[PDB]
């Protein structure tokens, strides 16, 4: 059965650093024939369906890894996200949380 899993549920990141948010999926059940789509969606306070600040690192997809990279994390990146992977009609998702640390 197609499932998504999150190796880590909470990521703690210093303001200004990078983070690679990971969700793993059963690549054996996907085909670039039927298509794969991955999406990191911010749960609260975002007018876009998918996070505009993250980029999927596509080279990991053949390993069943959806890695969503934010190169310079900002305070407003904090909060819960859903990582969604779709392979054809199959899909699953998990939640992860980004906690942003700042020192003033
Ligand atoms: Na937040």
């Amino acid at each position: 059965l197609f499932t998504v899993t999150a190796p880590k549920e909470v990521y703690t990141v210093d303001v200004g650093s990078s983070v690679s948010l990971e969700c793993d999926f059963d690549r054996r059940e996907c085909t670039e024939l039927e298509g794969i789509r991955a999406s990191l969606q911010k749960v609260e306070n975002d007018t876009s369906l998918q996070s505009e600040r993250a980029t999927l690192l596509e080279e990991q997809l053949p390993l069943g890894k959806a890695l969503f990279h934010i190169p310079s994390v900002q305070v407003r990146d904090s909060g819960q996200y859903r990582c969604l992977v779709i392979c054809g009609a199959a899909w699953d998702y998990k939640y992860l949380t980004v906690k942003v640390k700042a020192s003033y």
